[PDB]
């Protein structure tokens, strides 16, 4: 009678171990993090341990991790800091010359909107680069060609939010690194690189040395953790500048003031541990379920269905299947409205985007669950488009 | 057994609050706007908690915006004010702010930042060197043609003294009609009420303010907060600092932290239900504390939170014992039982400078240098009061 959840890329339930860490921290580490009494000291140690956990998860160092209220804050912080950094570099050499940003057309709202805002306000310029109407992967050459003397930052999501396709962050980092050497010769400042890794963590190995990026966004609720987040900044305050959006009491080394939310940090820390320990096991399970699912969808729907995440040679998240079924009555929201068991979300090439549905599986998803939603999808399609 | 007397720094979570959070983590984990059970439960928790917070302060649910904490809430009002001035111009010179000299770091630092960068001008009104309260006439005399916001904490967190928020609002209301005749913008009023919630009745209609900061962890709630904005979108503007997914009507985007919000809501229900009880208890215990300190130290102790006719939070006792070896951090270093603080906790790093806040209220450096802040709570007993006074007696002796 039960529902089958396949919307893990939108949010995830909390691992039981995460829930416990949060509950315990609330109970026992309720003190102000600076203090020397027990509850305070336990909060300090928890925060310190969680910082190390997030660093390990991404192959960075504890000091490179700044805790935030969520992915949105992390994303806005990078964008904000960049504008400030540019202004600080023009006042140090000395609406007029404005910071320039390079991003892609399919970013999350918390990257696209802050950037649209800066353009509307005439505070900055932005190039939104298109994804490949084929792979739906940005092309590295479009990013390098959009660079200007005032370009400050390239922010590109690690994976396509609708389809799961992996963007080429490594190559982008390497080729920007080479360009920075020429820029530096001409007294031009370094273009930094940020990646919103929100969808990758817990699903695919994320290593900052491998990615070569300067900033990386971490989002708790995408990996069975609580609703807070963090931001990685390569050697923050030494190798990479970070200007804060908030002002106050000194916490997070004045990069992000406000009393630390110990329980949330304890949960994010545990969530991160679990990724560090089991990423490969998660990814394998996800891949088995998503592949079995795509086998069942082609068996059932045949020529009528188009798998929008799958391309030969194109790496993608292990758990994502974005598909479209041909037919004027199979618009994505209509298909989902008619399903009685499946929980998923709309997944949106033009005619195909209107009928796109994004299925995203999780750590517990089973083939038996897959069978239930293919059957569900079968009745929904019959109701709407009818037999063909 | 340690005895805790640093409730103004942070409080433990009520058991009911811890439970609201745990239940929410388990059952209300979904997206608030989705129609599946885990999502619908989250939408209900959020709506209920917004109502709880509105009831706690005498306002309406739509006037409430959830935030990551007091720091975010205070920064938000200051940022939105700069923006609003800018937008009002454009549709037609730097905005001017009025605050006082003893505000929390999250009001003082964002305002200082605005001055340093030449974005705005700010008058930091000194408080009475007598009792430590900022005075209505000094705030009103500080008004300029471009003044667009007056921000003044409800209660100072180091001494507990209550600021005349009501009168300030009344007077600015009066002034705004005169300003309107000339076309000057209206002056809005915000109060950082962090220290007042759960200790004294907070009512926005009595306070007459346009904005009010709410801080979870000062009232046995979780480490998140909120911001009251009177008739937001209709009588008061709120420009966001964050851009993204549409949450909080775009005033504050980002997936809602449902468990934290459940916790916040339960803590507010307890204030609504029991505020007068917590207040009376705090006052009984604090006044008892002051009597024992006086009976044990006589003329050697100065009660820095206590003046005649000066209203103060019911749980706070800032005191100094005269003596060259009695610097506040030294006394606390020697106490074996009592956990208190020399001033505010985000200043834990420089426990050896006299309090700048105490200084600004008119306390000698000799007296402020020795100041210790005791802030009691819902559970504090007279027995515990007796234990820490002896602990202080032995601390002062080992020292002097
Ligand atoms: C506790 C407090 C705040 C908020 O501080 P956070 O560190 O963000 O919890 C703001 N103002 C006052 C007066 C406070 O006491
Ligand atoms: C989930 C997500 C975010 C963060 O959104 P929040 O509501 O703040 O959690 C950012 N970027 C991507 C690619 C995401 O999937």
């Amino acid at each position: 009678n039960r529902k089958v959840y396949m919307d893990y890329n939108a949010t995830t339930p909390l691992e039981p171990e995460v829930i416990q860490a949060v509950t315990e921290a609330m109970k026992e580490a309720w003190g102000n993090p600076s203090s020397s009494y027990v509850a305070g000291r336990k909060a300090k140690d928890i925060i310190n341990t969680a910082r190390a956990s997030l660093a390990k998860m991404i192959g960075g160092k504890p000091q490179d991790i700044i805790f935030t209220s969520g992915g949105t804050e992390s994303n806005n912080l990078v964008i904000h800091s960049t504008v400030r950094c540019f202004h600080e570099q023009q006042t140090l050499q000395g609406e007029g010359t404005r910071p320039h940003f390079i991003t892609c057309t399919v970013e999350h709202d918390s990257i696209r909107l802050p950037l649209e805002h800066l353009v509307e306000d005439q505070v900055a310029e932005v190039t939104f680069v298109p994804v490949s109407k084929v792979n739906g992967q940005v092309e590295v050459e479009d990013i390098l060609a959009a660079v200007r003397p005032t370009t400050c930052l390239v922010t590109i999501m690690l994976a396509n939010n609708e389809t799961g396709v992996i963007m080429p962050i490594s190559e982008i980092s390497r080729r920007i690194k080479a360009l920075n050497q020429i820029r530096a010769a001409s007294g031009l400042p370094r273009v930094l690189v940020h990646t919103d890794a929100a969808q990758a963590l817990g699903k695919r190995r994320v290593d900052v040395e491998d990615l070569g990026v300067d900033f990386l966004t971490i989002v708790g609720h995408k990996f069975y953790g609580p609703r807070i987040g963090a931001l990685y900044v390569r050697g923050v305050g030494k190798l990479t500048p970070l200007y804060p959006m908030l002002f106050g009491g000194g916490q997070e080394r004045n990069f992000r003031p406000g009393t630390e939310n110990t329980p949330m940090i304890a949960g994010l820390g545990k969530a991160a541990d679990l990724v560090s320990e089991n990423c490969e096991t998660y990814e394998a399970h996800m891949r088995d379920i998503r592949d079995y699912l795509e086998e069942r969808l082609e068996a059932e729907f045949g020529k009528r269905i188009h798998l929008n995440s799958r391309f030969p040679g194109v790496e993608r998240l292990p758990n994502t299947c974005n598909f479209s079924i041909q037919g004027s009555q199979l618009r994505g929201y209509m298909v989902l409205a008619q399903c009685q068991t499946l929980l998923a979300s709309v997944g949106a090439p033009v005619d195909v985007a209107r009928n796109a549905v994004r299925l995203s599986v999780g750590r517990s998803t089973t083939r038996a669950e897959v069978d239930l939603i293919v059957q569900d999808l079968k009745q929904a399609v019959n109701q709407l488009e009818g037999p063909v």
